[PDB]
């Protein structure tokens, strides 16, 4: 039986300038669903997977932003990215999810993701503080993102969370080898995509680097799933071709 439960992070920059690079994808693989940071759709996607829209901050509230969300036939829906790190509150973000995000759920039958906080002391705080205030109404899934060299230290930190958080499933909404060294690159993405495959309370993961130019500083010029002219690397063919993954 093939696991999917590989998401195709699709960069809004992938859709500007290389539609085409979504047909190149092999889509009989692992690859179960797709996500973009935004509300709206990559058309280019031709809905041959899954689309998780997602609002991304205070600026898809309102608006067109706000109307891609109400009028998605989309299931499942991310609330905001890295929120600790613009200026958004717990106490912030459960009001906007009382207020306006739940009717998802309660009208719309949506399945709602956690904010997907950093995996620093800061962002666990945040998402401790933030389950808690929305207690009553908790999320369908809990959203983590994961940045390192050591395989060994994302999977206590997801065995951490699933101890600290019991009461729904993870998506890992972004993870990456941050390595500079292909082969530990190569050697984490490996160990955890079938780790990850192999543990029924990760609902899915979503690797990090399917853009031409690099995001960052932070992130490795070896970990791109996508090359300069919008061709893909191997770790991305394995990723979306290989289960189990091998190196
Ligand atoms: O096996 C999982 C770990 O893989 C590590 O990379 C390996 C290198 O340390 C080793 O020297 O070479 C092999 C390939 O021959 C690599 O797989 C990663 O550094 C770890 O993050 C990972 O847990």
């Amino acid at each position: 039986h093939m696991v999917k439960k590989r998401v195709l992070l699709w960069d809004y920059t992938n859709t500007r300038d290389v539609k085409w690079a979504m047909d190149k994808i092999n889509f009989k693989g692992p690859l179960h669903s797709c996500s973009n940071w935004n509300t709206w759709y990559p058309d280019e996607l031709k809905h041959r997977l899954p689309f998780r829209p997602m609002i991304h901050g205070k600026n898809n509230l309102t608006g067109g932003e706000w109307q891609n969300i109400l009028k998605t036939n989309e299931e499942v829906i991310h609330f905001f990215n890295e929120p600790e790190r613009a200026g958004i509150s717990p106490e912030e973000a459960a009001k906007i999810w009382n207020d306006q995000v739940l009717a998802l759920r309660t009208s719309h039958h949506k399945r709602l993701v956690s904010p997907s906080c950093a995996s620093d002391p800061a962002g666990i705080a945040w998402i401790k503080k933030w389950m808690n205030l929305v207690a009553k109404n908790p999320p369908d899934y809990l959203g983590l993102h994961w940045y390192g060299t050591k395989g060994d230290e994302m999977i206590r930190y997801l065995e951490s969370m699933h101890k600290e958080h019991p009461h729904q499933p993870i998506i890992v909404s972004e993870w990456a080898s941050t390595s500079r060294s292909y082969p530990d690159v190569l050697g984490l993405t490996v160990q955890l995509a079938n780790w990850m495959d192999s543990t029924p309370w990760v609902a899915e993961y979503a690797l990090f680097g399917c853009m031409r130019q690099m995001a960052d500083d932070f992130v490795s010029p070896e970990a791109q799933l996508m090359n300069k002219d919008g061709s893909f690397t191997d770790l991305m063919w394995k990723y979306m071709s290989d289960q189990p993954m091998h190196i």
